[PDB]
């Protein structure tokens, strides 16, 4: 039986073992000390390709709500231009399943060169970007069927930055709600 | 207790009962109807602004994979122009929760009178976009907290984005195994 | 003396250099040979990186307005799924001055082994990108200053997308200027 | 007569009559002093729609590749999110040919009340966004034919970008030839 009922439980099923795949992953002890790095930084590159990309995206538009200064962008020839001119003290949040994209190894090996801590999202393997990365914050689809292993690993990545912006939220929490409430009342302007 | 480990499980229990609400909304009938309408369509036109947008580009690269014609594009104005510009048969994706941005209940009047079909992803009350669609998938957020509300919409829109990609490849089985195949021995070249 | 009065002089007089020099190379009864191929396609794919893709985006935009369906999207790795998802009869348009991005190269492979058109607009040199395309139409920069290169370029570049667009209105004039009536009447009402 | 060789001649004389009458009403010390602040800015946001937006993301990676920290992002509800989250000090460059865009304008306001400095490039007319600006750049596209309007504004516009551009290296020539070279040496790993 392959109705679509049955792929909607089966989907959803897939959801929530990646969500608590990579939860169960976490040391929160860690995270809070990641969650820190990246609030102090002047500027935050967020790295990715296709998938990851949309993540990161996702994570940049409520960055930049909340005050911080970020940079985050599909074309990875761009990408490796941002990367080389960050400084000590920037930020890279490099997104990558794989850990083994060229462009985005080459972004983080940029990064790391002028100073900047790199902290990787990535699968649960031995990759080039989980070698570079000062930090590593893991990543776990489970075991996915073939038609939706791209929905589970996102759901993944989602629920690792989701929970770097409530961090960051519950760390400036006045200012994060005033620029929140000056966001809804000049999208509002829009209707 | 605001711990982020507390925050992690009550934000994984948000987004299940997105998943789930969501879920239970489904007419499975109705649904194979719109994939039906959506694999005949010449040319696909995803709209959508802010996270809405993001959930309509992460659909759009699977389409576009697997082989349709599709526009998907962030930038507002530049989305009036392709809706007017849809004919009888194609299809306008209309992604918003609100179902009430300016912008986008424009593109589906405008996609509607060029006799385009519009399908709108939108949350369940009685919304301009509701009223010019001519299906509407519904999408629950649940009751979510204020920091976490926009990823738990996010889950729930993906859900329903996710879906139709699953019955789509459904459709058309070995076509989308070839072109995913292709995809993928194109971008292991670039390793 | 390197006032900006002097700096904007040269870069106009750069820029007037590349627009005419570019001209110069033109096969007018090849061009319209070109055009005439874009707009019988089915579906364009603009491709390019960097500055090539704002040049293709630029172009991208107006070929939608009146009414061409058109893929052109910044992420490598997503172009390389839609070249090998083009068919007999589709066109790829790869904008690269160099012609030796392995990205855009490796699009046009694909695209051409799918059995669609490939035009190239790229720089009077024997690149790959150039020994892959069926049509191909030349981009002179002219000998430029560092810090203006990439300025001239895409003046040069622009000259040639712009006139496959006038091109293209002057071949189906009565449904462009339809569709430059509603496109306009529709952000209007954003005003 | 309207074939392509005429319709070529034309537009390059338009663009050139453009690039003329747009460097025509700079004010050259007015243009030193706003490259002075802009060059001092902990972040700078560039706004716009359309083809204005592609005008900013053209300077927007120049920018980013010398070491700026720069948000331009196509969607208006992001982009309104990003200029509430402006400081003193912090730069916009709006850019708007009308300077009547209703979004453009809203970012403009958001910025100012934020404190943030705000410069126009917008045509010589009476616009919100003109009496909104602390400094307006002017562009002229002189009289166009209506097939070619947009790209002679647009030439205007990158006229204006990219003599800010080269002003900006010229304030900091060392840092900057450093990031170029960095970033053709990382691109170049990418052949
Ligand atoms: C054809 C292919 O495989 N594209 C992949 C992307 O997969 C997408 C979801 C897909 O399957 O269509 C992947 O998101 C991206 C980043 O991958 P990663 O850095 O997160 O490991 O790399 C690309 O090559
Ligand atoms: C400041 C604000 O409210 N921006 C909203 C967007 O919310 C984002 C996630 C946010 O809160 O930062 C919303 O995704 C978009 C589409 O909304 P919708 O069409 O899905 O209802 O509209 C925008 O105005
Ligand atoms: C650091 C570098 O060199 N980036 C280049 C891009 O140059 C831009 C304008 C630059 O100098 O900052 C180039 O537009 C793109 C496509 O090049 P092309 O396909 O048009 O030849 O390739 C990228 O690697
Ligand atoms: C249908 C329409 O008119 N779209 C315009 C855009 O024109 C484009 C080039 C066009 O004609 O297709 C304009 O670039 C943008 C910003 O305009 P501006 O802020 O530079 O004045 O506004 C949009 O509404």
């Amino acid at each position: 039986d392959d109705s679509l009922e049955v792929i909607a439980r089966k989907l959803n099923r897939e959801k929530e073992l990646a969500l608590e795949q990579t939860c169960a992953l976490l040391d929160y002890a860690r995270l809070q000390k990641i969650i820190e790095v990246i609030s102090k930084a002047p500027f935050i590159q967020i790295t990715g390709l296709g998938g990851s990309a949309l993540v990161g995206r996702d994570l940049s538009f409520k960055l930049m709500k909340i005050g911080y200064r970020v940079a985050c962008e599909a074309d990875t020839h761009v990408q490796a231009t941002v990367s080389q001119a960050l400084k000590k003290g920037d930020v890279q949040i490099a997104i990558s399943y794989s850990g083994s994209k060229k462009e985005i190894v080459l972004c983080a090996e940029a990064a790391r060169k002028q100073g900047a801590t790199v902290i990787a999202i990535t699968s649960l393997t031995d990759s080039p970007l989980r070698r570079l990365a000062h930090f590593t914050l893991d990543t776990v689809s489970g075991e996915t069927e073939w038609r939706s292993s791209s929905m589970s690993t996102r759901t993944a990545q989602n629920s690792v930055t989701d929970l770097l912006f409530v961090g960051l939220v519950q760390l400036n929490d006045v200012e994060s709600l005033k620029m929140i409430q000056r966001s809804s009342e000049l999208t509002q302007r829009l209707k």
